[PDB]
């Protein structure tokens, strides 16, 4: 909140690239109007002796539900750039998703330890990509975050892609998944037939996700789509959604319409061009004190509790 | 209405304690939108000969189809504080609800006379709590209003607590209904299973009401779920409601969705800053007037007549 | 449109007077906003040979699907007052609805001929109402305009009532039908079963109208209710509606919507107190004009065929 | 975008003529309020190896799904006019509607070649807007654009009127579609039962408008009633739709909601007046790289599969 006028003052077209949609933008808008409009029927009375924001997911605890979105060349924002990142999500219990451009290469990253996610671009080459696959998971990697809603950017620099394009298709995601044992998570996602194809695929989880409305200007918000996606999928995947979130009660109002974790992107680098890792830290811990108190003002011990409330729309 | 603006001028940041929401206050404007949005069907050329805004709740009279919402620490407002609007309220016909965090002993206020109830905050001793309970009972209080709405407070002082916390579970009323003979009303319902719940557990009322906006922000505004919490409830209780009523209009609207009643909070204490008792007394007369014009207009001679009214949603 | 500028500069609370609502105004508001976002769906390629806006109502031919509604004081607005309005509405084939409170009596207004409505106000004693009533059937007015929605006004002078207050109900509504040969036209009626008992009570005509906004604030708008009360009425009686018509597509857009025919009120007095009966007479040509014009782009030879118009919400 | 900026400030009455709407011109403003709350479903994963904009129209290749809109007197906005427009319009492989008020006669537009339309306005005299048709199709022009809504203009000049009215009905379809082999597309249909006569008489295709919002104000925008249309039509005739395209993504919207094809109108304008042939080839070329981005972004590689997008409203 306070953070986005940190990171506005300290460069200026930098903070466009990070703030910025596709065309008119109206996607990213609609991410936060989407959001504005659920609202939560909270329960009441209910023990809270010991309420818990810890997830699993891809087989291993979480203690939010909610991972650093994939964000490219974090050392535009901060010279310890995802170094930074890393290390305070690992502090927090939070997974951490390293982007194929990032400015420092995977394996420094990883080796941070913590839940490293990598999210995979598809190169035209492919086995450049299924390298790029093998090196996430040889470096404890958890899960690949194929990215399928770039086949292209929708419509500068510096400072490197320390790692080092092609439209992915459903057989470069049937490539990715023979190539690996982790799970595989499809982000952007949009259309219900798409999230139940994922599932069929073999995908351990899909992002519903308009790429922060960064691709498709008009693309539908993912959470507008969430629920409908989480009915249609009926459990055969993780359904995270991002765009937007921007506090614990946009997490609860995620949740509530049944998404198992939510990405954040953004705010996460605000707290990273104002205050480093420290100030990362200081975002993840706001947050947690946020979905806490959001989750026991609803009556809500768990997570999965919040995933059974009602919304209304409005 | 203006008499905000007297409010406002008299010290400052008391004001904000007064006026504010929790998180973005979306659950605070969103109350008034609710309202905003709420159109009545009037009836016409009915029999006037005898409009009455009489209503019998909990086996006895009110002038009027309010009470005064449970506002702590009277005193910020006035030197003369909780016994300024208890008496204004007792000679207005309509009931007082007493604060477990009064500037003045509950005691004291139930010997202003009227139809005192009394606001019970769950303290993490559950004797403490239900002495509490006896204390009222004893005063000659009319009605435990457990608040349940609040397990803490949603995301400064002096003056005191003269009366002198844990998460309220239904174990918790079912402890209140057990050691009291008064009515039990269950305030902060939104959920329509908690309501239904609530008749179960023996209330005899609920408020349904988001806290004005101040607990869970993003939670449904109470007038939104009225309706749906009526029908389910089938008269098992009496069903208040509160959160943003500013007029005669306004109680019009709510008992046209079905409510027995409102609670007013913010204004009556605009009226205890601005002029003490007598204007608590002025706006007590002010909403009597105009809720007598508004049922007339309507074509409603009684309120039980107003309930059978129609809306529309614009 | 360009009129209400010029009757705004020439006095000032007057206008206040005329333009104004009942407590915030929200019905007053809302008629605009619900004719705004009603959309006519127009019909192509029929024969125009011969576009009429004339419609029959009441056994006798009116030049447009208007009448001017009854508005007091008229020379409150211009010297000539009401006998300015009259003479120009006869000239133009619209009706004139005298008011009760008109500063120039009734048979003064109806001996100017042309096509006068009488609207009737109740007053506590019975036989002066129906003496009312007699007066005006013996001047040659052609029907009885009862005004129903005030029991009494909604929440200066001068110059006179130059025609010399109770709840109006059923049993009044029986005893005007039963002292009058004239139709007798309900005016400020806004729920669907009162239209239907409206025809039982053997009314001519209904008026769908919450009073320009003047009465109940927070009433529904006659706009909102005019289709379902058409379908509920069945041709069983006319069925007008008034408030916020400000053109020929406002007027389309009503009757669009079933009506049979509009009252205007405001924009007559703007035309009144800037350029007197020139000036009405150039509305109600301006008027006369746009109705002419809407109807022939939405493809309607006849008002019965504007009826048959197919609207869409936005 | 930018262009109208630049048409702007190159005369100044002109723009209103070219920009205005009739009456309130809400219907003007609802054209884009209507796309706006359109929102794409996108597709992903689907292989785009050849993403191709081009469709069939008329039994003849067009390279977008788009054409030049009818727009009179082009010499109003650059000296070269209509043969400027209509030369980028070949280049880039676009339909060209040449208008009946064109500033420049039609057999030397249609010699520049290309994919010329010709839009007949309907003369008193029959035999008069035949000739048109033959002149037209005498010219080598593909279709005749029959303009249906206009009965007359609804609510100046130099320069010329290089060619040389009444109400168009369905006998005058008849006549035209008698009296040419060329595909006749109405322009204007707003009504499903029109759409669904436009077949039955004949017709080729219909344009879904309301005329740009010049016309009827307050008809329901064609792109609010597009859906509809074309599920009705069946496959009958080609639906186009214009008003307020602005973008690719305004193309794929519509696309998505059915359209064979859109018109673009103002931009072209705004494009002839600032760069004359040169700008207009610059507009086209944008448009072309607008929609392709588009299609590719919601994983269409045809425009048929673009039409097979879903949509949800906003
Ligand atoms: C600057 C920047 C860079 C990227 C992304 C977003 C921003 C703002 N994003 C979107 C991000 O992953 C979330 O989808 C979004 O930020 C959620 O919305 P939020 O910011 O409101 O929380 C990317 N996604 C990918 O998959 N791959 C990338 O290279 C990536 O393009 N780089
Ligand atoms: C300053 C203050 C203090 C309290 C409350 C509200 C305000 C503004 N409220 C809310 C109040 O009871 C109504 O729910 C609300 O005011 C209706 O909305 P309104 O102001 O638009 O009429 C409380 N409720 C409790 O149960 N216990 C309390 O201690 C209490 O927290 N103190
Ligand atoms: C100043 C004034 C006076 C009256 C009314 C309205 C205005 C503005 N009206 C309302 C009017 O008849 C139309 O209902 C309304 O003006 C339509 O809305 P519009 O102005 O947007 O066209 C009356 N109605 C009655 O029945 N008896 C009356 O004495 C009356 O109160 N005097
Ligand atoms: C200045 C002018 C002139 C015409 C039209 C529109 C404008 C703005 N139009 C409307 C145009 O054909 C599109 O319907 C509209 O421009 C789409 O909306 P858009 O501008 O947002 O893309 C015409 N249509 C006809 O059929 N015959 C004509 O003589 C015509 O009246 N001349």
């Amino acid at each position: 909140a306070d953070l986005e006028r940190a990171a506005r003052d300290v460069p200026g077209e930098i903070f466009d690239f990070l703030a910025g949609g596709s065309g008119t933008e109206a996607s990213l808008v609609a991410n936060r109007t989407a959001l504005e409009r659920v609202f939560v029927i909270p329960r009441m009375l209910r023990d809270l002796t010991d309420v818990t924001t810890e997830i699993d997911i891809f087989g291993r605890r979480a203690a939010l539900p909610m991972a650093v979105a994939p964000v490219a060349y974090q050392r535009l924002f901060h010279p310890e750039g995802e170094l930074a990142v890393a290390r305070a999500a690992r502090d927090a219990g939070v997974p951490y998703t390293i982007c194929t451009l990032s400015s420092v290469s995977l394996e420094e990253i990883a080796a941070v330890g913590g839940r490293p996610w990598f999210q995979l671009f598809w190169l035209r080459d492919e086995k450049r990509s299924l390298d790029l696959v093998r090196r996430a998971e040889d470096a404890g990697c958890e899960a690949i975050v194929f990215t399928v809603d770039v086949p292209w950017m929708g419509r500068a620099l510096p400072v490197t892609a320390a790692n080092f394009f092609a439209p992915a298709t459903w057989e470069s995601v049937e490539a990715v998944r023979a190539h690996t044992d982790l799970p595989v998570v499809l982000k952007g996602i949009l259309a219900v037939e798409d999230a139940r194809r994922a599932v069929d695929a073999g995908a351990g989880g899909i992002v519903v996700s308009n790429h922060g409305g960064r691709q498709l200007d008009g693309a539908v918000p993912g959470i507008e789509m969430l629920g409908e996606i989480v009915a249609a999928v009926s459990g055969g995947c993780e359904v995270l959604v991002d765009g937007g979130i921007r506090s614990g009660g946009d997490v609860l109002k995620a949740t509530a319409l049944g998404a198992s974790a939510v990405l954040v992107g953004r705010p996460v680098m605000w707290a990273l061009a104002a205050a480093g890792q420290d100030g990362v830290r200081q975002l993840l811990e706001l947050l947690a004190e946020e979905v806490r108190d959001a989750m026991g003002l609803a009556g809500c011990e768990s997570v999965g509790a919040a995933r059974r409330l009602n919304t209304k729309l409005g």
